[PDB]
């Protein structure tokens, strides 16, 4: 008896996956406008059906809907059914940012810098409310338009996001010792990602997946002239201040923001 | 539909008050009025011990059985338990090993249960260790409070195990978190203390009882410890172990010669 998403949408061409997740284009019968609809998997240990959980698909809904702003996707509607919970998103057309800078000629650090700027925007907005995203990275950095002069940032992806935060007697050293995870962590993937915007060139990673878990872990990268030769000395500064391994050293959002090098873009 | 009575105790954002439909204990708890605001509990804390509580049955733990809501308080009706605090009713009793590890092995029995169903109590002390009833041959432990009681973590919650680790911090890729070995060292301190009537990593201060902690400062002081067999001091050093992995599990703790052993 709950409302059917395909009495309300049509459903077209798929336009991405994951391992409990496919994400269709869809149009709305009532008034023929675009989205995107994102088929969750549930969970059903009774059938043995795997998939996502009711606290995981809660959470990342009830993050959602929370999120309004220009550089992040929408949620417009949530229906589910016995197997699925389908989320009507904000469609984004202009596939993922990389693709389009790699399709660029003569790609500037100032051009650059542009887009990292809209990156930052959704990332401050985010955790101004508390939002670790957890999962930032290329594929989850997607363009609403292509075809525009100044295309728009959208982040996707909130699958791993989380909201963030007597006698001592009996509690164990590792309670004494404990620091959770937070907002610092996606501070670190923007550095990340900034230091492949400005040179093609993946800071860490090795020849072998261990190898790339030992150089984050150690936080063991370079400059490399060949791509960091004629990059300017506050990008570079921008970038050691995020790729630090004690999260609390980190720049926060608001810092990142009154940087020197995004200052002056 | 319950007819409140006296207050039977309190904690940071929660009161506790006796009343009757049959007997019960009224658990208050005060909700946060704005998800900003570090004053009363969130939600999302709430139903993560109503969870819990709905789906634990077992006989040393209480038993939720209705629920109430409104703009301010979550009110949890649940089992009432009028034998006190444990260590109360052995303060006002001297206490043998054999009957000290009487009431342990409940203790044990109810974690084990929890633990079956990878939930960590995380707060497990004396004055969450209560008795039914002390009024009758062999009482009932019951343990209370699962305000910061947690089923553990996936292991990929804040990780995408999918896809490429190249942008993930190195907190995230060493990130260990907490576990079911947590409450087999509260239960190592409690065991200390039922023994002893000390506190092995109590010092002067808050902080100085973290250092204690931390360093694993402590030992058996012959002036407490001279009537303590070499099998009680042995199961409470494998389980103040530093190492969490190294530590004791539930089910060694119960296959331990201190415990398995028959008693009257
Ligand atoms: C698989 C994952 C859940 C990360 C996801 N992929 C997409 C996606 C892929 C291609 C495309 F053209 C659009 C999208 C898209 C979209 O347009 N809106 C919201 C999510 C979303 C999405 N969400
Ligand atoms: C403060 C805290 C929430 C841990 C709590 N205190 C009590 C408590 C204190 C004295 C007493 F006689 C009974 C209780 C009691 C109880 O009888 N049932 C459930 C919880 C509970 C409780 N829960
Ligand atoms: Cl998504
Ligand atoms: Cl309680």
């Amino acid at each position: 008896f709950q409302s059917m998403v395909e009495d309300h949408y049509e459903m077209g061409e798929e336009l991405g996956s994951g391992q409990f997740a496919i994400v269709r284009k869809c149009r709305q019968k009532g008034t023929g406008k675009e989205y995107a609809a994102k088929f969750i998997k549930k969970r059903r240990l009774s059938s043995s059906r795997r998939g996502v959980s009711r606290e995981e698909i809660e959470r990342e809904v009830n993050i959602l809907r929370e999120i309004r702003h220009p550089n992040i996707i929408t949620l417009h509607d949530i229906f589910e059914n016995k197997t699925d919970v389908v989320l009507i998103l904000e469609l984004v057309s202009g596939g993922e940012l990389f693709d389009f800078l790699a399709e660029k000629e003569s790609l500037t650090e100032d051009e650059a810098t542009q887009f990292l700027k809209q990156i930052l925007d959704g990332v401050h907005y985010l955790h101004s409310k508390r939002i670790a995203h957890f999962d930032l990275k290329p594929e989850n950095i997607m363009l609403l338009d292509k075809n525009v002069p100044n295309p728009r940032i959208k982040l996707i992806d909130f699958g791993i996001a989380h909201k963030i935060e007597g006698t001592p007697e009996f509690v164990a050293p590792e309670i004494v010792n404990y620091e959770p995870l937070g907002l610092e962590a996606d501070m670190w993937s923007i550095g990340v990602i900034t230091y492949i915007l400005l040179s093609g060139a993946s800071p860490f990673l090795g020849e072998t997946k261990q190898e790339t878990l030992t150089n984050i872990s150690a936080v063991n990268y370079d400059f490399d002239e060949e791509y960091f030769s004629n990059t300017s000395e506050l990008a570079k500064d921008f970038i050691r201040r995020l790729l630090v391994k004690d999260p609390k050293r980190r720049m926060t959002i608001a810092q990142s923001l009154e940087h020197s090098w995004i200052k002056a873009i």
